[PDB]
């Protein structure tokens, strides 16, 4: 019978970001994109989420620790990918990136 609605009912993570209107049906495709366009998006010394689902969004925080932990909620990655464009560093546990980060954030003062 014609069921073309099939039995894979994925719904499309999108993400409530700030004008982002991307989904992804992978848990780790969604968590990339967060990290890469949401949490590199933000590197202006203040990273804030926009993600409206938070009580907190739309408050902008320089804890890029913080930040990274709060959107470990949101789409759930494992490795924590330095936020330097241009450092490479990732860590499965946030303590080690959270060492490596700040060295980054060392910037003038
Ligand atoms: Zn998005
Ligand atoms: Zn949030
Ligand atoms: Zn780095």
């Amino acid at each position: 019978m014609g069921h073309h609605h099939h039995h894979h009912n994925n719904i499309a993570y999108n993400c409530c970001w700030d004008q982002c209107q991307a989904c992804f049906n992978s848990s780790p495709d969604l968590a990339d994109h967060i990290r890469s366009i949401h949490v590199d998006g933000q590197r202006g010394g203040v990273f804030v989420c926009l993600w409206k689902g938070c009580k907190v969004y739309n408050t902008p925080s320089t804890s890029q620790s913080w930040l990274q932990r709060h959107m470990l909620t949101h789409s759930g990655d494992k490795p924590f990918k330095c936020v330097v464009g241009g450092c490479n560093a990732s860590f499965a546990s946030q303590g080690g990136l959270a060492r490596h980060v700040p060295t980054h954030f060392s910037q003038q003062n």
